[PDB]
């Protein structure tokens, strides 16, 4: 028997001592190596309850990524809280690695395995782990990249579905690619990303089939982001070391609701800080094919208030809160305490 528990975490991962690359080089010194034969037990009629929205092991997945992030990609200058900090910014090796987090003696963590739960409330299918899977920290907003996906129908998460003001988080069950490049050989920081326009329109064609179920069949519509800081009104993540800002205005038409999509991104080297402490400013993009290729699993949405008059419900791409991404992978595990 055992009880809902917070207690102090440790990570585990398959970091290369060797690699210079800096997520192995910070879980080579912050986390302990994987098990090679996990356990895992399955919890015969046991109901248990899940709240994604409040699971402290989100909140001690953000603290690991800002002390990587903070040890790793320092910038040339830092404008934070009116001060002003200068110093070196390296061109480093930058490409994420599964973390699974882990729970010390007398804890475990429970797993829901309902394939289409949606993040709080009772799950039926519960099953007892000492890890989670291995978590890539992708840093991006709109679109998350690299996750994992809904093992049947395409999910809808949120606190608060009725409450505009609340981050949707649209968990996508068949990845798209989205292939950005900033090509060799001009502007330097001028780039750009294809996606199969067949494949993503269908997805989300289902996506908005899926809201329809949510919002009583109202029509919905796709706008872009109505305002707000870069980084939430493009789609940025980190490719290669480089911040990549690539506008998403194609991706959310509302006509296509079938060749290839071609994004307009540039890399930028002066941002906002997602750890919310401030800017940062980096040196120029290295030189050559600058390529990473991902997957789409998920989408960040936010609804717009005041349409409950109208037939329509509009969303716009969103994030931001790097919390969230993290939720949308930790949304089915939770700590208990055995007693
Ligand atoms: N901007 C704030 N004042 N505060 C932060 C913190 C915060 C908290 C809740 C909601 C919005 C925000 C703002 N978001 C960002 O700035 C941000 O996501 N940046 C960013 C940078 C780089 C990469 Cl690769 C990237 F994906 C993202
Ligand atoms: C319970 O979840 C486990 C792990 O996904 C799965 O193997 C098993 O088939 C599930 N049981 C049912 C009845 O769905
Ligand atoms: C998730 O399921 C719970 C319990 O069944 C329900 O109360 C809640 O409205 C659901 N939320 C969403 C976003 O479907
Ligand atoms: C991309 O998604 C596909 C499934 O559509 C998966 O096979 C592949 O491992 C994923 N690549 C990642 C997560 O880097
Ligand atoms: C994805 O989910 C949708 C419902 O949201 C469903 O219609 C579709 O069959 C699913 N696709 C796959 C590959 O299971
Ligand atoms: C969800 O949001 C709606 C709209 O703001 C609000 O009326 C309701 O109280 C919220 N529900 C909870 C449980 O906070
Ligand atoms: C990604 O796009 C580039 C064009 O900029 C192309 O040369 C490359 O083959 C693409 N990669 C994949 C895997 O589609
Ligand atoms: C709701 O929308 C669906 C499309 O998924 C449609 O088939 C159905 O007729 C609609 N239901 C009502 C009651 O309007
Ligand atoms: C995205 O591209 C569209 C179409 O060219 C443009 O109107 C819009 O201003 C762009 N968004 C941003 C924030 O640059
Ligand atoms: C929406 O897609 C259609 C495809 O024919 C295109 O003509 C139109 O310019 C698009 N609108 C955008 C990208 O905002
Ligand atoms: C998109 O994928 C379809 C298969 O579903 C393929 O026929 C087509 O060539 C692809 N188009 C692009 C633009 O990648
Ligand atoms: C997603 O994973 C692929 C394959 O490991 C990698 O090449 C790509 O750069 C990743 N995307 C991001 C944004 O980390």
């Amino acid at each position: 028997v055992w009880k809902d528990a917070d207690t102090t975490l440790f990570c585990a991962s398959d970091a290369k001592a060797h690699e210079t690359e800096v997520h192995n080089v910070w879980a080579t010194h912050a986390c302990v190596p994987t098990d090679p034969n996990p356990q895992e037990i399955h919890l015969e009629n046991v109901t248990e309850n899940f709240n994604m929205w409040k699971n402290n092991m989100v909140e001690q997945m953000q603290e690991d990524v800002i002390s990587l992030w903070d040890q790793s990609l320092q910038p040339c200058v830092k404008l934070t809280g009116g001060s002003v900090i200068k110093q070196a910014c390296p061109k480093i090796s930058f490409d994420p690695i599964p973390i699974h987090y882990c729970t010390p003696a007398g804890y475990v963590i429970l797993k829901c395995n309902d394939k289409n739960f949606n993040g709080t409330g009772p799950c039926k299918n519960v099953s007892s782990v000492q890890c989670t899977h291995g978590i890539k920290p992708v840093v991006s907003t709109q679109l998350l990249l690299n996750g994992s996906l809904a093992e049947e129908e395409i999910i809808i998460r949120s606190e608060n579905l009725t409450n505009n003001a609340k981050t949707i988080i649209v968990h996508l069950n068949k990845s798209v690619e989205i292939n950005c490049t900033r090509p060799s050989n001009g502007d330097i920081r001028k780039a750009y990303c294809e996606i199969n326009g067949t494949k993503w329109n269908k997805v989300l064609k289902q996506v908005t089939e899926k809201l329809k179920e949510h919002f009583n069949n109202k029509t919905i519509i796709f706008q872009p982001p109505s305002g707000g800081d870069l980084e939430i009104t493009m789609h940025s993540f980190n490719c290669r070391g480089e911040f990549f800002y690539c506008n998403t205005t194609q991706l959310f038409n509302n006509t296509c609701i079938n060749g290839t999509i071609t994004l307009p991104c540039k890399i930028k080297q002066i941002i906002n800080m997602w750890q919310g402490t401030g800017q940062a400013m980096y040196a120029p993009p290295i030189d050559g094919k600058i390529n990473c290729v991902s997957n789409i699993t998920g989408i960040l949405l936010t609804r717009d208030g005041g349409a409950n008059n109208t037939s329509n419900e509009t969303f716009r791409p969103g994030g931001g809160n790097i919390k969230d991404n993290w939720r949308s992978e930790l949304y089915k595990y939770k700590v208990v305490q055995i007693e």
